[PDB]
């Protein structure tokens, strides 16, 4: 589950591969299906739940940057 | 500028404009440059430029959530 995903800022792979099922979540939540599926099958993503997650988890990293 | 961006973490309909905004750059950066133009339009994005800040932007954001 997204929910339970614990980070390593080192693993820069893993961390493109979880940007990426975040976008194709938050395209799902805000109803851009089509964008969505067609994103997760050119980089053949693992199942993908409709999710805000992202734009919360871009909040507080802007925050944390500044 | 992107890079010079405050937040207003109480302006929700701002930040999910910044999010679309980071989202496209991000594609662009990774060469998915017809799927990030499709975005674009879509959303009536301003100008993007390529950018991995997305990417470290979730980094931040995930650790301090966690
Ligand atoms: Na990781
Ligand atoms: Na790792
Ligand atoms: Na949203
Ligand atoms: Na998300
Ligand atoms: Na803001
Ligand atoms: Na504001
Ligand atoms: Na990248
Ligand atoms: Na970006």
């Amino acid at each position: 589950h997204m929910r339970d995903e614990i980070l390593d800022p080192s693993n820069l792979v893993k961390n493109r591969e979880i940007l990426y099922r975040l976008m194709i979540s938050q395209l799902m939540y805000d109803g851009l299906e089509k964008f969505a599926m067609e994103l997760s099958m050119l980089v053949k993503a693992d199942q993908c739940a409709p999710s805000e997650r992202l734009l919360h988890v871009m909040i507080a990293g802007m925050q944390t940057l500044s």
